[PDB]
């Protein structure tokens, strides 16, 4: 595998087709293996990337603090049988001058995730922008975790025009049903115990919908379990349209549960279709 | 030449390689033809697009007024040589549902033309953008004439990362030195006589410059030039960098004068390098 840190040797590697796109913010897990296990099985060629995207992070969060190990991230890929790793700094990124923006606007990015963390799309949207016209890949593959950013980075595609076939992948969960994040590095071990409730939670709500119960009714389970962790802070739990992200009054197929709160040391999302 | 009105056929009378685009919003004149010209000689494949962008046109502009006429563009690319026309209606390029935005920020987009007409560099870069995407350029045309948004797009382009050369043509210019514009047909044939007050102005900057005199000189000439013409009521006259578009504290090479302003039926602007 050649890793590359700048845009030059980066367009000089890459073929005209068939590259299979997986962008990552690094300290790479299981999770990101599934996504370049995919883009191999679909494509002749595959290309990573690995950087800390400063645009999408609020001045309160973790940016300096983001779990970062190169080496351990390329060994990694190199063993995943990627072709090319793209590790640029954040001056190749966004140069002297950069003063260019892309944003999905309306209810998409305004609601959930969007009003917890404000700029926070505006800057995925312009970094993955970016990085689909520096690779031009025919497919580029996104965790399902991250739902509504898979929706927005869709929704810019379609709008924009890039030829570029958005995949979400399935979430990867530890035994205990947690979803992999690097971020989960954050969790001190007594967290690391709690966090399955989010899980838990999305498990109680499907579980209630495939016994006939109400979204109401799922809802109200969804909340209960929950509450067994005072630790974690709720910012929303919902059940929504699969495309628009609205909450629903009645079931509709691919309904989607969604919930993100907060630990003292750390702040986590999950979502999972409740429906059928 | 082939005319396509959607984008699916677009992409599909599309070749991969050595496409030459030009986009216009219609009623094309001797200038757009310049440009159809360049591009004939430089790429075996020439694209043409006409297309009013309802999203570059703000409060109280002349978005319904502005001037259309199909069949007399169509015939005119014809004998020019393009290969294919991409004539879209505005449903097609901005379909229901459609939410998303590009933007250049900065001094760039907020001086002289961004002041005048805020939100029209964002519609301008956002339909650019998808133009560029929907095309797959290898280079394409813009005049001179609008100066500001050749250097927007170039900014966006740089930014972003579009593999497409971004070539500007001086502009082509009346006798009486007007520079052309679809938008000209406004002018009736009294306030006609008195537009060719821009360009002189520009000359008396220019004339300055070249006796070797300063930038404050050259930009009082400039003002007593338009003073005659009260009928002008101007938005702004600066002498910029070429680049970034800052007034000038001394010369460059390549300093730009910019002029701007509005008579009672139309609004004009011109640029000219001043220097050296
Ligand atoms: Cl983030
Ligand atoms: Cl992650
Ligand atoms: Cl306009």
């Amino acid at each position: 595998m050649r890793t590359v840190s700048t845009v030059a040797e980066l367009r000089a590697a890459l073929p005209r087709e068939g590259v299979g796109f997986v962008p990552t913010m690094g300290y790479l897990h299981r999770g990101h293996l599934a996504l370049v296990e995919r883009a191999r099985r679909e494509n002749p060629f595959v290309v990573a990337s690995v950087f800390v995207n400063p645009l999408q992070f609020g001045p309160g969060e973790d940016y300096h603090r983001y779990p970062r190990d190169l080496e351990r991230d390329r060994a990694l890929l190199q063993e995943a049988g990627v072709d090319l790793l793209f590790a640029p700094g954040v001056e190749e990124m966004y140069p002297e001058g950069f003063a260019t923006r892309v944003q999905v606007e309306g209810p998409l990015t305004a609601l959930w995730e969007g009003a917890v963390r404000p700029g926070h799309f505006q800057g995925v949207a312009t970094v993955v922008a970016r990085l689909f016209l520096l690779v031009q890949p025919q497919r580029a593959y996104f965790g399902e975790k991250d739902y509504q950013q898979l929706l927005v980075v869709r929704r810019m595609v379609r709008d924009l025009g890039f030829p570029v076939e958005v995949v979400g992948v399935p979430t990867v969960r530890e035994e205990d049903g947690l979803a992999l994040s690097s971020r989960n590095v954050y969790l001190s071990p007594e967290t690391r115990k709690k966090a399955p409730v989010l899980y838990r939670a999305l498990l109680a709500m499907r579980e209630v919908a495939g016994q006939g119960g109400s979204v109401a009714e799922a809802l109200r389970a969804g909340e209960e379990a929950l509450r067994a962790v005072p630790e974690f802070r709720k910012d929303y739990l919902a059940i929504v349209h699969p495309e628009t992200l609205l909450p629903l009054s009645d079931w509709v197929a691919g309904a989607r549960g969604i919930v993100a709160g907060r630990f003292p040391e750390a702040r986590l999302i999950d979502n999972l279709e409740v429906y059928p």
